[PDB]
């Protein structure tokens, strides 16, 4: 089937890194299909000595779906280059488990980062605006590359040296040059509280649904890593969304900032801003303190 | 789409149990889509007082796929009744998260049970034969009900009072009355080292692929919860299987018992035994000590 084809195609070099020059350490976390360890790499891509890196691999008892997801992420990270997208350095596919070697972000996920802090780490409203703007810059680049990310959420943004945002977790990202949408027949593996209404009901993914997710991500940033639709079971989402309900304005959120989330949540996909608009909105709030 | 339909259909009574008569306790474990807690239920289905039960629910940030899986398991457990299939008592769908209330197996999963023991808990070869035979009895009942389980593995068999086997985890089970196969277009969410060769390559599931999985389950029992194809990455499975390689005879395994696993692993699905044969084989080994 499609996977045995990919696996053989794959197994039969700008990117291959020798296993014996990689040393694995502590677990940094598990996503939906991969597990990430901290690692160090010897003589990696022209850098002398060791370089601290992160490594993605399959978990115990990986399913065909997870393997496909990992090969997919690999295939996306090859094409992609932007100071706010996590950077890929190589892979080991030749004599052990499949491993992806990516850029190490020292502060971990944005969720964890935000949950460890408070608002006056002490973060200003400016820092949060700055975080949202960086991610938005990255999204505009991907939307231009014609890639739908699909899984935009605070747990999937990493925080690197300098508090730089890195968009992460490309297992579920899809190419949309041809038709400007990705449509998936069976049920998506993306959490329901981050999905656009039309992805939920109709299985349609576009850059405009990434904007929806970004809106939820904004809610996460502004609340310092709160849980969306708190206390509401995911199954109530169908009806609550289609009857026009949205999350209430959170505390420590200006009128203009809440207007931007509501706008990312418009039922009609074409009424939502594009990432360039979102970027221009956050810049404007930044400069007005 | 198909899910919003199910969720509404569902939300709009032999099985409904009042939430306020259920009290939740410690986590017992997480599967691929659900999380299970220990629980106690007041006045459950004609039983006076409290009854210790297990409860399945959605994890944090459940995806449409996981929700569908949970509704599916619910829909299967309603139809099913056998002393070696986990028993369903009710659900709470009316004013909180969706919860399935099932029979509590006090020894947990068979994997954990077996890994905690040694071979002379001290378990005889007879006890292991007895375990395999019970599971096989349950599988014959399901195959007769025209249900493909799909996810047969030691982690998905529970051990109840009296060391009774209970087949568990019905999220992925499918009806096959009409056509005697379940075929899934996209990539399965079942671990690759338990899948039949034709499920791996061609996405075909039948009672005969359940037999394949059972063969792997037998390997797990006989090794006291060993890890299949140890040290071999799941992605090498395509080629290793299609070139006719299988797991070597493990230690503490008779010739006749190893013959039964190889037979469950025959490339051609029609050359594998049916569960009734498997049952008759294990009975025969039992009685010859
Ligand atoms: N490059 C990285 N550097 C540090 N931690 C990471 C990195 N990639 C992933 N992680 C951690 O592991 C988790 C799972 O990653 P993922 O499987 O890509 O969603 C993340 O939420 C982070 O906690
Ligand atoms: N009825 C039950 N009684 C005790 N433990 C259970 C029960 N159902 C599930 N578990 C535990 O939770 C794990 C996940 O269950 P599942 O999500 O059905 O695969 C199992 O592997 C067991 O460790």
């Amino acid at each position: 089937g499609p996977l045995s084809l990919s696996v053989d195609a794959f197994k039969i070099p700008k990117w291959e890194f020798p296993r014996k020059n990689l040393v694995l350490g502590k677990t940094l976390g598990e996503g939906e299909f991969g597990k990430v360890v901290k690692a160090t790499a010897f003589h990696l891509k022209g850098r002398a000595g060791y370089t601290t890196v992160a490594v993605k691999m399959l978990k115990e008892n990986a399913s065909p779906s997870e393997l496909r997801d990992l090969l997919s992420e690999f295939n996306v990270l090859k094409q992609v280059n932007h100071p706010h997208v996590i950077k890929l350095y190589g892979a080991c596919s030749q004599d052990g488990p499949l491993l992806l070697i990516v850029e190490y972000a020292k502060y971990g996920s944005l969720r964890g980062f935000l949950r460890e802090s408070r608002k006056v780490r002490a973060l200003t409203m400016g820092d949060l605006i700055s975080f949202a703007w960086q991610i938005s810059q990255g999204m505009q680049y991907l939307a231009e590359m014609k890639l739908v990310h699909r899984d935009l959420a605070a747990r999937n943004i990493l925080v690197a040296e300098g508090r730089k945002m890195k968009i992460s977790d490309f297992g579920l990202s899809r190419d949309v040059y041809e038709e400007d949408s990705y449509v998936k027949r069976s049920q998506g593996r993306i959490p329901v509280k981050w999905m656009a209404i039309e992805s939920l009901f109709d299985h349609i993914y576009t850059t405009q649904s990434d904007v929806w997710s970004f809106g939820v991500l904004l809610w996460e940033i502004v609340t310092l890593g709160g849980n969306p639709y708190p206390g509401i079971p995911p199954e109530r989402l169908f009806n609550l969304l289609k009857t026009g309900h949205r999350m209430e304005r959170p505390d420590n959120c200006s009128e203009e900032m809440y207007r931007l989330m509501l706008q990312c949540w418009k039922q009609e996909p074409d009424k939502r801003p594009v990432f360039a608009d979102i970027s221009k909105d956050l810049e404007k709030m930044m400069v007005k303190r």
